[PDB]
C-alpha cells in the first residue's frame, strides 16, 4: 500500500546519481506541509541539514515534479498557506535545493 517517490538533495554538490526515494502511501492526498516534514528528516539524516540550518540558510526550497511536466516550488522559510492536497501517485519526483 506504498510507493516510493525518488527525491534529491543538492546543499554543496555531488558527482553521484544517487537512487535515493522517500516511501509514501500509494494515490493518497496529502498537504505540502507532510512533504515538508519528509524533506526536513531526510535533509537531517541524511546530509545533516537541521531546522536551526534551514533558519540560518540564506534560501532553500524542495520542487514537486509533477507526472504531467509541472512543478511546484515550494520555499523551506516561508509559510504554507494553500489548503491545496496533491495526490502521491501524481508525483514524479522532489527535488530539495539548501544554500
Ligand atoms: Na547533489
Ligand atoms: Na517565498
Amino acid at each position: 500500500s506504498t510507493i516510493q517517490i525518488p527525491y534529491t538533495i543538492t546543499v554543496n554538490g555531488t558527482s553521484q546519481n544517487i537512487l535515493s526515494s522517500l516511501t509514501f502511501n500509494k494515490n493518497q492526498n496529502i498537504s505540502y506541509k507532510d512533504i515538508e516534514n519528509k524533506v526536513k528528516s531526510v535533509l537531517y539524516f541524511n546530509r545533516g541539514i537541521s531546522d536551526i540550518d534551514l533558519r540560518l540558510s540564506k534560501q532553500a526550497e524542495y520542487t514537486v515534479h509533477f507526472k504531467n511536466g509541472t512543478k511546484r516550488v515550494i520555499d523551506l522559510k516561508s509559510g504554507i498557506y494553500t489548503a491545496d492536497l496533491i495526490n502521491t501517485s501524481d508525483i514524479k519526483a522532489i527535488s530539495v535545493n539548501v544554500d
